[PDB]
């Protein structure tokens, strides 16, 4: 009786932090969705430090502490995902964490750029993926945070 | 006598692979520089597979096998570094590898964008760093592959 109970935790990776509201609207939506399932969101801006290295270390620790990352790999400042988010996905991959990704634009990279090269003649990947192939681990690329979260619930039970 | 001798290895992360020559000119320069010091370059396109997941896995393994990563975080398709490279930097950080980064543009992000926000009113980081703060671990940001390599030689001896 009164055994320890693990509360599931998801690291909320993505460029919402750069919204004018520092991601408040996104994180609030995430908080409400996860609350219903007794899942804790690990949010990049929580208890935010002032020094870059401290912010970075705390985020790395959240990834170490999580059961899954849900990463927003939507276009950021062009057709490419946010590099901070990409770093976090790599961290999670190395730590053998469940990584779930979504994007607002699921078109292949070559469809996005409209060619096999960009405007400067740099190669656009041709693997039938919406973004850099390093970011794809075989799990479906979802359309939304919600759809990724449904996969989490089905595949990481309490 | 005849003890095993470790050959130092560096993972060569960066968007050179997207050059029209698939990085040949960049990688050849790297190869020539490293051979002089008996250091082996681990190059993303070496023995390249055909399936995205196989390429990804081989690159992650190269990072697991390396002594350091030297990562080209130069502007790619705008002021942001390449997300594949960022993923690799994250992978290396999680694995406690030495990570050395360089860029052709060392200006602060706010100097690059000319404002604290981009054209779409999205926040530009203000930490006096040239790129997303997740990509900075306290080691100096170098100006070139060569200067990063000099740090490697001074800080990872045979
Ligand atoms: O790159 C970032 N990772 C982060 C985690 C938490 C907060 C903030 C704020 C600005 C920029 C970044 C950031
Ligand atoms: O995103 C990539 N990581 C890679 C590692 C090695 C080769 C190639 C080729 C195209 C695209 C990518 C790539």
């Amino acid at each position: 009786h009164h055994h320890h109970h693990h509360m599931r935790k998801i690291y909320i990776a993505g460029p919402a932090v750069f919204n004018p509201d520092m991601g408040a609207s996104y994180y609030n939506k995430v908080r409400e969705l996860l609350k219903k399932e007794n899942v804790m969101p690990l949010i990049p801006t929580d208890n935010e430090a002032t020094e870059a290295l401290d912010i970075r270390q705390k985020n790395i620790q959240m990834i170490k502490d999580c059961d899954a990352v849900i990463a927003d790999l939507s276009p950021f400042r062009g057709h490419e995902p946010d590099c901070g988010t990409a770093f976090e996905v790599g961290c999670a991959a190395a730590l053998n964490k469940m990584v779930l990704t979504f994007t607002s634009d699921r078109r292949n990279m070559r469809e996005k750029y409209g060619s096999g090269v960009d405007k400067d003649n740099l190669r656009v990947e041709g693997f039938g993926l919406p973004f850099n192939l390093m970011l794809y681990d075989g799990v479906e690329v979802f359309d939304s945070f919600e759809s990724a979260f449904k996969y989490f619930l089905a595949n990481f039970p309490s």
